[PDB]
């Protein structure tokens, strides 16, 4: 039971993209946390955890196919100062991810392999949901005003009592 | 046993510093309470209690060595009318405390003492966290605007543990 | 709606006296705790906390009338070695407190003000109770002696039961 | 409040080495779980999570000093097929980490810094404990024999 | 990993001192209980258990660093009759421990190892606390009087139900 | 009340032997725990605690007789690197202990003391039980083998 080499390379590329997503999301979460912004930090921390779960399932599937996952390669990492650059870079990486997912799902369904294809469209759906969230928040910050919007994520108003 | 005068005088100076910090922070919390701003008052109250604990432990340490803790003399306590200048004053007294503590801990580690060096380390860490929070707060208020930021604290607390 | 000066410096001076009292009481409690006299330390700590509540409410009232609280100045703080001198110092402090509080309460009661007078009889009642306790303690120490009283108060902090 | 270049660069190097260690531990854990050595898999997962928390505290400290942490560059990672070589790779990365750590702690204590010195002290202690575990396990495996140890570590109690 | 025998011999000295201290305190606790003196016996029991824990940490550290823990060497064990000389002997034992631990901590921190330095710091703090207790109780028994002091600890009852 | 010198000497020798056993058991327990043989370490700590309680009751009895216990002096302590040598060391120290116990029992019984006889009987029974356990482990290891015996006791939790 050996998979095709193109299947292995597609899984490896997706795994590399997931690792880059993990690193970028964690570094961002730390940046917003240091800036003091709380809700953004916790939401992106949850997003990073979800990406780690995706990496888990992908590496299990590729390991079952009798392959050697490569944990050495990593794509480029982008950092900015304001929230707009955060959202723009995240949108870019998710867009390239969706393109790769669509190509991979098409070819995988073409070349008689399904379970890998199934986890492919699962990751596809999750990432398209994340893109929708990112796009709607980008629109909201564009319309609302940067300072006025950021007045929302930060609040010290005794949240402990409940 | 009995301690050499250097450690005793450094501990007494530190005691004076934390007494000044306690008085300054309590007055800041009370004045913040009068102007209706709520959360800042409770945060500063917690800081005041932390400084009270620091003074208590330092007094215990100095009294262990058969010294004479001084409570007669204080430093110059200063007051502000708006948020910016009291934040600045807290930062100033904090920087002075950090520099003096670093010098004393170095010279007193050089003269055979660790336990009091350890308590100085603890005070250093707590004061460093306090100054980092102060600096982040100052940057946020300068970026966002005094009025808009002040709008975020006045009400809508709702402490209901039950 | 702000009050006249005479009331405000009366309150500010009373606050300074309270701050000196809390510092002296805390120092005495810490010393007696180190020496091994535990129950005395507990009582002195309770007294110090009550005096701190006094200071807090009194400065709240000072701020109420659009005042300018000052924390810079302090009265004299005295220290002792045996229980006798500590108790005597506390007695002198309390005597000055009651005298000055009475003069202040009457002088501003004669000037169409009530709430500050009210907090003043509250403080005065507390100080009268405290001076009563210190007086009876000193009298009992005189009646019995020194070593026996310490034997009564001293306890072994075993912390193993 | 800004820190010196030497301390921040030491922090960055340690963070990078630790991230590589996290990745390596996770990889070995997954391969151990694949072949049925479940107990080793649990142990490796616990160690990887501990390294994750250590990296989190390290990046918090470096970001405290108006630093710029890097998650881009990594060091080389190695993999193994049997227990002996993977254990040896673990031990050697631990040794290099502790050596760099001792040099850094001495330099920083000379350069008037305390909090970072304390956190490197804690990390040094934990890596000392972990290297002790690795060495004792390697010696036990050597004495006992590979087949018997593998028979010991097997679970085979999968519910379905 | 291997150790330079300086730290090994310092740890062995501390180990032997701890063992002899354990024996001394255990004997003194038994004797005070025989005299009917209860609370002193309980406190000595607790501090003897503390010293045993210290010895356990010491031997754990010496075994970790690839040492050979020697338990054959024992220092001098001395006894008394009244409370005064028992307290005095405890005081001098603590003083010797403080001095030896001081020399060891300085010389070994001058040798690029700090973990055993940290455990030495903890032990030093504990011993300073214990010697402070010894000094204060000796001073109070001197001032108060011996028989009147012993009247405070004696109690006439059956074996206390724990 | 006043005891006889010979029974006091026997009690002191017993106390010294118990202290030596405490030392050897604790050191052996730590050595075995450092190598991952968990269950043996746990049992050895249990035996050490038993020896401590035995030493404490012996101290109580010897102190009852208006005598002075001995703590400065202790017997020789022996350590090994494999399981067999420590097992034999425990066996031989227990053998010499049981011999001295029997002799002291006879002499002090002839010297009219009674409660000491009972406490020596209790310690005798416990030491005999420990000897039984040691011999059973020894011949089990001998017949079965070093490797498999070490394998069946490691935990790695
Ligand atoms: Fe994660
Ligand atoms: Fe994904
Ligand atoms: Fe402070
Ligand atoms: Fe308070
Ligand atoms: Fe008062
Ligand atoms: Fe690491
Ligand atoms: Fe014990
Ligand atoms: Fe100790
Ligand atoms: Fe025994």
């Amino acid at each position: 039971m050996q998979g095709d080499p193109e299947v292995i390379e597609f899984l490896n590329e997706q795994l590399t993209a997931e690792l880059t997503a993990i690193n970028q999301y964690f570094l961002h979460a730390k940046l917003q946390d240091h800036k003091g912004w709380t809700k953004l930090a916790k939401y992106t921390r949850a997003e990073s955890f979800d990406e780690m779960r995706h990496a888990e399932v992908l590496t299990d599937r590729i390991l079952l196919l009798d392959g050697l996952p490569n944990y050495q390669r990593l794509f480029h990492v982008r950092v900015g100062q304001s929230v707009t650059e955060m959202f723009q870079a995240d949108r870019e990486v998710e867009l390239e991810a969706i393109d790769r997912l669509r190509r991979g799902i098409e070819v995988m369904r073409a070349k008689h392999d399904i379970t890998s294809a199934n986890v492919f469209e699962a990751i596809l759906a999750d990432e398209e949901h994340h893109i929708d969230y990112l796009e709607t928040q980008l629109d909201l910050i564009e319309k609302l005003g940067e300072s006025l919007y950021l007045s929302t994520v930060i609040e010290q108003t005794q949240p402990d009592p409940s």
